């Protein structure tokens, strides 16, 4: 019924994985994440919704000669963390911020075996960086910057045509968070959202526009 997991090259060493899941009210939801190759090693940027899809993602790169050295989840929702439990069972290092794992704990969900704190964190030095722009889609949402390619994975923060699920959003901080993100990564060549198509740096402007709009319509 749902479309199959999809793995497409985005740039040298950078793939987009897209998994699909029926959520009530949204219909069939695409979820983009990334796989990043650092030498012969693969790093998941977000997991698919499910264990099954996460395992297909892993064997796709293991088949091709890459070992999985780590995954990081950009916020606590299952569309970023759905495969952490499966990864933990395979001894694959999982990462999530302290707050993200805190929110997973409080939801009765399996946590990543590694955490980081602070606004900045290198998953792989000079290759894969994690940055927290402030609350928005969720209290814990973080973006992943790839400095050698100028690719920003915005996750569920980047929302150019609607803010999506507001269940855990902070609509009052989101505009300040988006404006900070827009100035910091304005030279990004590609911007990858969770649920919308890859774009250029204008997706940062549009995300700001939608967050300001969303704040005003709540008053
Ligand atoms: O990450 C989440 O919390 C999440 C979960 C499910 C859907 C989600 N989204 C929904 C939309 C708008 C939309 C409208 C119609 C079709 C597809 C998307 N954007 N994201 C989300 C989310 O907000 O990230
Ligand atoms: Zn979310
Ligand atoms: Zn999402």
């Amino acid at each position: 019924s749902l479309p199959d997991l999809k793995i497409e090259k985005l740039d040298e060493g950078v793939y987009v994985h897209t998994s699909f899941e029926e959520v009530n009210g949204w219909g069939v939801v695409p979820k983009h994440g990334l796989v990043v190759l650092v030498n012969a090693e693969a790093y998941l940027i977000d997991t698919p919704f499910t264990a099954k899809d996460t395992e297909k993602l892993v064997t796709w790169f293991v088949e091709r000669g890459y070992k999985i050295k780590g995954s990081i989840s950009s916020h606590f929702h299952s569309d970023s963390t759905g495969g952490i439990e499966w990864l933990n069972s395979r001894s694959i290092p999982t990462y999530a911020s302290e707050l993200t794992n805190e929110l997973l704990k409080k939801d009765g969900k399996v946590q990543a075996t590694n955490s980081f704190s602070g606004v900045n964190y290198w998953l792989v030095k000079n290759k894969i960086e994690v940055f927290y722009p402030g609350p928005g889609h969720t209290p814990d949402n973080v973006v992943v910057w790839l400095p050698e390619r100028k690719i920003l994975f915005g996750g569920c923060f980047i929302k150019p045509y609607g803010l999506g699920n507001l269940g855990d959003a902070n609509i009052e901080a989101w505009p300040k968070s988006a404006k900070l993100l827009k100035s910091k990564y304005g030279k990004a060549k590609l911007v990858v959202p969770s649920h919308s198509e890859v774009g250029d740096a204008s997706l940062l402007k549009l995300t700001l526009e939608q967050a300001v709009k969303g704040l005003n319509e709540s008053k």
